[PDB]
């Protein structure tokens, strides 16, 4: 078959010319969920100006200059790691992809997350002055404990393995930005900017899929290595975890210092960081207790 | 201010660390360019499944088998076209971009350049048999002349001259893929095959935009260089130009063997070739005769995509 004496342009370009170059078959597809995956993330595209988050004005109003200091600094810091992700990490899995299809799945996958970022603008846009906006950046770039987290995961995209790029590429949407959504749920529980919640919704009916997506594919591979590389690779996930969840900790107490909700907000990101590793194929070592979420607050995510 | 003394994260994966990053800001943006490539590339998303071409089937059964099969050929030769540059070639733009909005422009890119590949496949699907499809993808792999051409381009992409991938980057979109586009037009200014070149349509009205956007970003870039490197420049983009025309001329007259279409379809190409070079600042040097293309074919390639196939 055509397919077994050629191979795709990418791997062309970066693995191994000695075979000609075949064009991608949506006619004839190696993995069948690959169609189910393209299918749900295109027909789910969506931008932030469908939103009206001008109806939020008057909850926005009812809070004060520190609260909306906090929104903006905290939605701030997660465009920055849509900005990383979308940039680089998605797009450098690529290359790595198993099937013809992942390859352009991924490509959406950078588009989508530029689209995120890119809704946190049309939000401050609506409801921020400037000066909120450009203090929240000034912010986010001397925030060291803030920029440990990205600062760890980008050496995994720019470095020549694969599994430990699609871990990163995994844990980016899986875990990572969830300390932050922890605000706009919480806000919208207590009737606070309720269109805001809205778009968060449509960034996480996304960021789920990719966190999905990039476990299955880590799985698809770690299974044909040995026993020995796999209890390897599993000791790297839960060692690199660790620190992230270390560093994600230590950030989240100084974004909410002075509002008493880091200790819900890391219960709530340690919940996905539990079904990170899940959808990995591991196990979640983490308690009830430490992954508790209240019933509102789970009500907003859930919807 | 924030924005001077930090980096973009892209930079700092790739070339400097020296700085901390900043999130992308739409709210204060460098380039109004760049938003209203954004705003128009985004309002014009499209799926291919919107554009059923079911109503081609009476027209494509009047076509004999060899008919068929350039079709199916052509079309599978560029979805692998498509394939390099959503796989390779906008991806690769993303670092060496000069806004932040422009590295989120081309992912944008590198997504529909993959539901412009996808598109075809939707094609096959409605009016080709399993056969016919197979046997194109084979022809695609065995036929070196195709080849030559996006083997001709990948280097630049995978190579550090930011340039000379820019270059290639628009290329792509502005120039090689017109070929195989003068087939379509040419059928539907007969009749045949209407709905299929709705999609053409489609396609065309994104990567009008996207040589349009590389042209801009390079033209931008090679302003800031010595008149030296700048002839330098020229040079190369001619010097490629002429080659990659070269080897297109020999894949159209094997793909249009026994057809006669190929001298019209190179007259077409470099129609193109001619508005390349006016997208990346140079002046066209290809006469009215060489780049010729007759009103029928030319209402065809011009007319506005339906808003209706919108998403
Ligand atoms: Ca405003
Ligand atoms: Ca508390
Ligand atoms: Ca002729």
């Amino acid at each position: 078959n055509y397919y077994d004496r050629s191979v795709s342009p990418v791997e062309y370009a970066y693995f191994d010319q000695s075979q000609n170059m075949r064009a991608i078959n949506w006619n004839k597809i190696v993995d069948e969920k690959d169609l189910e995956v393209w299918n749900r993330v295109t027909q789910n595209f969506w931008l932030p100006e469908n939103i009206p988050v001008s109806n939020d004005l008057p909850s926005w109003n009812e809070l004060d200059d520190d609260w909306q200091q906090l929104i903006t600094r905290t939605f701030t810091g997660l465009t920055l790691l849509d900005t990383v992700q979308s940039s680089i990490g998605d797009v450098a899995q690529i290359k790595n992809s198993l099937t013809e299809q992942e390859q352009v799945i991924y490509a959406n996958f950078a588009f989508m997350v530029g689209v995120h970022a890119r809704s946190y603008g049309t939000i401050f846009s609506t409801l921020c002055t400037s000066e909120q906006i450009e203090e929240a950046h000034e912010w986010v770039v001397d925030n060291e404990a803030l920029q440990a987290r990205p600062k760890a995961l980008i050496p995994f995209y720019t470095a020549d393995d694969p599994l430990k790029s699609k871990i990163a590429a995994a844990l980016m949407p899986g875990f990572l930005l969830y300390g932050g959504f922890y605000l706009p749920f919480y806000l919208s529980a207590r009737g606070k900017l309720p269109n805001t919640s809205d778009i968060i919704r449509l960034i996480l009916r996304d960021k789920v899929i990719h966190n999905f997506y990039s476990g299955y594919k880590y799985q698809l591979k770690v299974a044909k290595l040995s026993p020995e590389k796999q209890a390897e690779m599993k000791q790297f996930v839960f060692d690199l975890l660790d620190k992230m969840i270390g560093l994600e900790k230590t950030y989240l107490h100084q974004l909410y210092d002075g509002f008493g909700l880091a200790d819900e907000a890391i219960r709530f990101s340690l919940y996905n960081a539990g079904k990170f590793l899940q959808n990995l194929g591991y196990e979640s070592p983490f308690t009830k207790e430490e992954t508790r979420i209240a019933p509102e607050v789970f009500a907003q995510l859930s919807a």
